[PDB]
């Protein structure tokens, strides 16, 4: 590469290959995301201004040789790998709580600046060595439009709603919270309908009482099976009532009833939050 030394594939990202790369001029290590191929360039370039401690810094947008690359700061590890490495012991609760608190601060920041993620998942959550966690790839899905992960997708998206809101990110984060606590994905679907029925079997099939308008959504079918709703108490033991209360509010069916990031930060679950050092 003209402008990088020591370029190494990390893996396949949402939009193309992701590399660890060394900037030739400065010697810094960055995450270089190739976008597999006018409006998207200016919109993503605005994200270079969207800066916060819990947001992965977008350093540059490189548009050269009719190719597009996003340059992000490089962080030590992603949460999917950390979760896998932590599976035998579990992530300690104080660290789960710290990470959730920080992720909510990142969401609250982006949402206050009218930027959504729309595709949060553990792979886009990055950790450093001292206890910070950051979200990557905010804003890309609006700008741009191996198998896709559906496990974190909000039910309105699965039911074919064409209108995103902040609530989609709260749903995904709730699913990630549950997975940290139980060491198992909450809703590991392998197709849209398996994902949908996995949510319905746990939370009950939604209806007009809990979710006004649900029956008029594009992909809703009156023939869906009607499951009764289970209790978070069987789903995420041994999480305490404060954690279950918060999670329950993050996973309301109606996006309009889902707790906001800002309100979640005030929840009693976080009264005793701290910032521990992770065991890498
Ligand atoms: O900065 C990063 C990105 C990814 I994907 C993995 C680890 N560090």
């Amino acid at each position: 590469m003209e402008n990088f030394q020591k370029v190494e594939k990390i893996g396949e990202g949402t939009y193309g290959v992701v590399y660890k790369a060394r900037n030739k001029l400065t010697g810094e290590v960055v995450a270089l995301k190739k976008i597999r191929l006018s409006t998207a360039i200016r919109e993503i370039s605005l994200l270079k201004e969207l800066n916060h401690p819990n947001i992965v810094k977008l350093l540059d947008v490189i548009h050269t040789e009719n190719k597009l690359y996003l340059v992000f700061e490089f962080l030590h590890q992603d949460l999917k790998k950390f979760m896998d490495a932590s599976a035998l012991t579990g992530i300690p609760l104080p660290l789960i709580k710290s990470y959730l608190f920080q992720l909510l601060q990142g969401l609250a920041f982006c949402h206050s600046h009218r930027v959504l993620h729309r595709d949060l998942k553990p792979q886009n959550l990055l950790i450093n060595t001292e206890g910070a966690i950051k979200l990557a790839d905010f804003g890309l899905a609006r700008a741009f439009g191996e198998v896709v992960t559906l496990w974190y997708r909000a039910p309105e998206i699965l039911l074919g709603c064409k209108y995103y809101s902040t609530a989609v990110d709260i749903w995904s984060l709730g699913c990630i919270f549950a997975e940290m606590v139980t060491r198992r994905a909450l809703f590991p679907g392998d197709s849209e309908i398996d994902q949908l029925f996995r949510i319905f079997r746990t939370l009950g099939t939604p209806d007009e009482v809990v979710w006004p308008g649900v029956t008029s959504m594009p992909d809703y079918k009156p023939s869906f099976p009607k499951w009764a709703r289970q209790d978070f108490s069987k789903v995420v033991p041994p999480l305490d009532e404060d954690g279950r209360s918060l999670l329950s509010q993050m996973l309301h069916y109606d996006p309009n009833k889902r707790i906001s990031a800002k309100a979640a930060l005030a929840h009693p679950f976080f009264q005793d939050v701290t910032k521990p050092v992770p065991h890498l």
